[PDB]
């Protein structure tokens, strides 16, 4: 059914279903075991940074994660987009907890699209940013667990009154307006994606992760995809 | 019922509604009778620009429209848009022909939104910039005869095959993501519009003209908007 | 000698050269003696953001100053600065103490400046922001007792090892480009302005402020320009 | 002497010195001779547009050049510019004409360099554009024939009254302030240049080229670089 393009920052390993041993980043093309992974050194408590890249020319998806004070984790893949989804997409953030659990806080999040045409002074782009929530956030689907606007944040999955992260929660936001990634004339199509993020959880294995992702427009929480299956795909194959 | 704020390019002068006698660039305030206006000397099948500002600080919505190597007209009014429009909005372009008419051709649209928080590295912003068009084109809502892709430009009212104007025609286009145009906690609101325009009309009066609207989120083209009341306003009052 | 518009943010009152009784945020065209103030609380210690923007239409240069979980302060003045700057100008961070002190930090400084002209999409523009310092900050041109580098922050006034704010100091920091404000072809011409700067003093009463200015291409610091002068007027006429 | 990386469109094949049969683009490192071209179908008299792309992250530089209603060429070459060039440089525009010729004239010109620092929402940014100059353009270095503000066009090599190409003719324009492109804490630098340009020549065979480059700060015109060494190499080595 959906056609799903993830960066994940994984932080349960699930060897099972092709996870290393450890905490990783990692791109999914269609599905849950990602074509490429590193290691990502996954700190308790701080607040990260990812960025996304791509662009038609290279035709390489890549990411940076880092923290603070820290060493960056970073993964690429070979792929044309244009071959895997479809023109009109929309872009989100989703995670899950599982039996194990996090916070999956997202504290900003911007976007930024660029069609440019072989048209003299052609360009065509959207940019969004946000730094703060609203209770009321009319321009962005949430879906599932995720809510707006505790402490301006966006929370994507369940945390209860006293700050505690809740298991089996799965939580996506979308931005309202679709995007346009491909168009016939375009001699570049590039994006980039920044988002920060705090992952905190009292456990010493904490699960399950967060994912940017693009799909098709009408995407909707798969049945059953808590957990490991991160809120983007049916099954572990 | 609709909330509207328009910056409006009249090219027919309605004097028996309040315009003065001549093409002009006006300010409407929730009525078809301008605020402010000023003389516009408008050229029959040139490409002209117009650009709308304002900001929350000095709270004045400004526009000018010039036209290649010609002396530009401009247009102020102190207004408050916080006392009069609801805080999400959607933005767009509006057009009417009468008995008489003239093609109301769009060539590229920009905008951007700014809100600046109190806290300290918050900004929420949003941007888009269409210098082409699409026949679906999935991030416009296309009312009454608006139609996007062609020439790669958007036809706000109907143009028939081969190149000519119709008359009583009305079409508007709104930016489908909603605009969030105050929050509790900012300092500085502020937004931008450009827009280049092709008034085309084989008559020596054309009719009636094009306006740049903010209005709450539903708003949809009154019964009777068609010549005068640019697809904006139920009467002229 | 050199043609001075600033906004400034003057932590001490010198009544006699016509501040008022208090803290405030004035707007200084040509003279240390603001032609408009407002009251500014003035937080020791904390970080705060100053906004100032202009545009060519309204002629109105407005700054907001705001800390954290406060209300803001915000002045205006009408002023065409086609009529007091040359066309060329450069832009830049000022700062003094006398005989009381304060450190004069700033953690981040972004600025945009655009020319849009009359000829369809013919926009010039120039765009920095520097969210982070560099002891070879080759862009920047440092007078005085300006360095940067220290903890990634550029510090205006000379700061001793153990961190204390030293008396009888003044330095300025310019972007390196000039900056063009006015070309005969131009409808609108805006710039917008952006710092964060921490005040902290041992005192009760600090000394002297900070200032966001525009001056001719070639200023340098007026002698005796410490103190109340703030580094950018040679008197107190 | 001076440290070039240049994307260059070659008029004139010099397949003596390795130019391909025929007009091309490529990427030079440090030498004329290319690391990589590819088939340019070059229009005589017409506005084309190049996009030049680099990260840190795929340590691609990729090029591509277009006309208006034709295929688009396209090159790319696998280098890490943190090992090539210093980390402060200037970037600019450079054209020759030898014992054949053709205008090069340059109607705009944008460039946007970002570092992104481990530190949370820490972005060095800079970004110039040009739709338009001066004749005293005092933020560009303009060196050898190049000159501004004939029909608001940068004009790299000398073009007579009457509109014609001269021929041993060299120039080349810089922007003023020097660019940063890597610091410690970065962990991904970025940036993106747009240049539009009219090659016209009254000849069959036009020489020599345009190129985009990026050199150590003071690099100036090397002795005897007219023709095909396009006013960035000494020699053909």
């Amino acid at each position: 059914a959906d056609t799903i393009v993830a960066v994940e920052l994984d932080t349960y390993p699930n060897t099972d279903i092709g996870d290393p041993s450890y905490p990783h980043i990692g791109i999914d093309i269609k599905s849950v075991r990602s074509k490429k992974t590193a290691k990502w050194n996954m700190q308790n408590g701080k607040v990260g940074t990812a960025h996304i890249i791509y662009n038609s020319v290279d035709k390489r998806l890549s990411a940076v994660v880092s923290y603070p004070n820290a060493d960056s984790a970073t993964v690429s893949y070979d792929v044309d987009l244009d071959n895997v989804l479809p023109e009109w997409v929309r872009v989100g953030l989703s995670a899950s907890t599982g039996l194990y659990k996090e916070t999956n806080t997202i504290l900003s999040w911007s976007f930024t699209s660029k069609l440019k045409s072989n048209s003299t002074h052609e360009t065509n782009a959207l940019h969004f940013m946000f730094n703060q929530f609203s209770k009321d956030q009319k321009d962005l689907i949430l879906q599932g667990d995720a809510t707006t606007g505790t402490d301006g944040n966006l929370e994507l999955t369940r945390v209860s009154s006293n700050g505690s992260p809740q298991g089996s929660s799965v939580g996506r936001a979308l931005f309202y307006a679709p995007v346009h990634i491909w168009e016939s004339s375009a001699v570049v199509a590039s994006f980039e994606a920044t988002f920060t993020f705090l992952i905190k959880s009292p456990d010493s294995h904490p699960a399950d992760g967060i994912a940017f992702f693009i799909s098709n427009i009408d995407s909707s929480i798969p049945s059953g995809s808590t957990g490991r299956l991160l809120g983007l795909f049916p099954d572990a194959n």
